RNA sequence: GUAUGUCUAAAGUUAUGUGCUCUUAUUUACUAACAAAAUCAACAUGCUAUUGAAC
């Protein structure tokens, strides 16, 4: 269990990356922390860091302080504070979902405040209106450094990495669109896994490409739109009816 | 007073059907919104004319 050990320091303070982003203009703007005077070159890059849940999970100050929220940088695999962290260093579980069950309507599991509307990009923290449990997984070609790979092989990779990060309802890979969809049991695991897998590679140490994995752009993990598949739509309607019927019990017993 | 407007880099895909070396501006020089109402300082000291072949 993660409860059996103190949390590992993922990255040392001296090993942390610089705050100045890669140059895309002629002058660095000290206010905005971004380059001005021109805009050329891509801003995406592969994360140097990746979470290793069985290795890095452990107790922190947050477990003793009665903390609710998870560590954003633990998910990113780059937390500097390790066991001195105020935030929880483990994959979310039903105990902690239960502890989050009040705040979850307006907050992320990382304690970030949700928005009314999704970004046009469908990236970011997500909407307090929707209660979405599904991640879109794009940029898969860049996440493999453009290595040719069979579709079932890609699906097996996505199955491995995302299943470390929570209980899962469904994974599907679409070959024509070259994108994956991962649905979790709890929205907190979708929130967590999005930040854990954003900008990562799908490559292995076993791959021939592993020694240049940093060169491209990583995984592009976003919120999913509603599934247009009619089978999925009627499944969604069935679970909506079931949720409604389960809620009638509470309203009746309370009044 | 050196106009101004639109475009695009996006994202891969949102699930169904280093050499050499010229140069006394040898520059493709560019802008006109700006101003236009120009005359003091004139001028030398005494005015001119020219040629047809032949019966
Ligand atoms: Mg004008
Ligand atoms: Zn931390």
């Amino acid at each position: 269990s993660w409860r059996d050990k103190s949390a590992k320091v993922q990255v040392k303070e001296s090993e942390l990356p610089s705050s100045i982003p890669a140059q895309t203009g002629l002058t660095f703007n000290i206010w905005y922390n971004k380059w001005s005077q021109g805009f050329a070159g891509n801003t995406r890059f592969v994360s140097p860091f990746a979470l290793q849940p069985q290795l890095h999970s452990g107790k922190t100050r947050g477990d003793n302080d009665g903390q609710l929220f998870f560590c954003l940088f633990f998910a990113k695999g780059m937390c500097c504070l390790g066991p001195k962290c105020e935030y929880l260093h483990h994959i979310p579980d039903e105990e902690d979902i239960g502890k989050l069950a009040l705040r979850t309507e307006v907050l992320d599991c990382f304690g970030r405040e949700k928005f009314a509307d999704y970004r046009e990009d469908m990236g970011g923290i997500g909407s307090f209106r929707k209660k979405n449990k599904t991640l879109y997984v794009g940029g898969i070609d860049g996440a493999l450094n453009s290595k040719h790979l069979k579709p079932a092989q890609i699906e097996s990779r996505i199955r491995f990495v995302f299943s470390r990060l929570g209980d899962i309802d469904r994974i599907r890979y679409v070959e024509s669109k070259n994108c994956g969809f991962v649905k979790f049991k709890y929205q907190a695991n979708a929130e967590f896994a999005k930040e854990a897998m954003s900008n990562q590679t799908l490559l292995l140490p076993s791959d021939k490409e592993w020694d240049d994995r940093r060169e491209g752009t990583g995984l592009l993990v976003k919120w999913a739109n509603e599934d247009p598949d009619p089978a999925a739509q009627k499944r969604l309607q069935e679970e909506l009816k079931l949720e409604s019927l389960n809620m009638m019990v509470h309203l009746i017993n309370n009044n």
